[PDB]
C-alpha cells in the first residue's frame, strides 16, 4: 500500500483505469496516466482504490457498475482477497453479499458485478508496484 500500483488482469491483458470523466475501463497501455492507482487500507483486507493522477476513488453502484467518485464513502470500500497466492480480487464491501467483484471483460470494458465470481480471469488482478 506504500507505493502506487498498477492492477493487471490477464482476461484481455488490461490495466484498470479510472478516467478523468469518472468512467472506469481497461487499457493495455502501461504508460497511461490514469492506471496509476493507490491502495489504502481501512481495516485489514478493506481498501480504497484511488487514482494517483485525479484522486478519484473506484466505486461500484447498485447495478454493479464501476465508476470513479471524486470523494469516497461506503460504496468505495473493497474487500481485498488473495487468490492462488499471487493474485488479488476486490469485492464491493457494500455488496459483499452479492459477491460483486471488480472485473474487466476481454474487450477492456467493465464486467458488471452481477456477472462476476471467484476464479474468473476477469476479476483476478496482478498488483504491480510502480518503481
Amino acid at each position: 500500500y506504500k507505493k502506487p500500483v498498477l492492477l493487471y488482469t490477464s482476461n484481455g491483458g488490461h490495466f484498470l483505469r479510472i478516467l478523468p470523466d469518472g468512467t472506469v475501463d481497461g487499457t493495455r497501455d502501461r504508460s497511461d496516466q490514469h492506471i496509476q492507482l493507490q491502495l489504502s487500507a481501512e481495516s485489514v483486507g478493506e481498501v480504497y482504490i484511488k487514482s494517483t493522477e485525479t484522486g478519484q476513488y473506484l466505486a461500484m453502484d447498485t447495478d454493479g457498475l464501476l465508476y470513479g467518485s471524486q470523494t469516497p464513502n461506503e460504496e468505495c470500500l473493497f474487500l481485498e482477497r488473495l487468490e492462488e497466492n499471487h493474485y488479488n480480487t476486490y469485492i464491493s464491501k457494500k455488496h459483499a453479499e452479492k459477491n460483486w467483484f471488480v472485473g474487466l471483460k476481454k474487450n477492456g470494458s467493465v464486467k458488471r458485478g452481477p456477472r462476476t465470481h471467484y476464479g474468473q480471469k476477469a476479476i483476478l488482478f496482478l498488483v504491480l508496484p510502480v518503481s
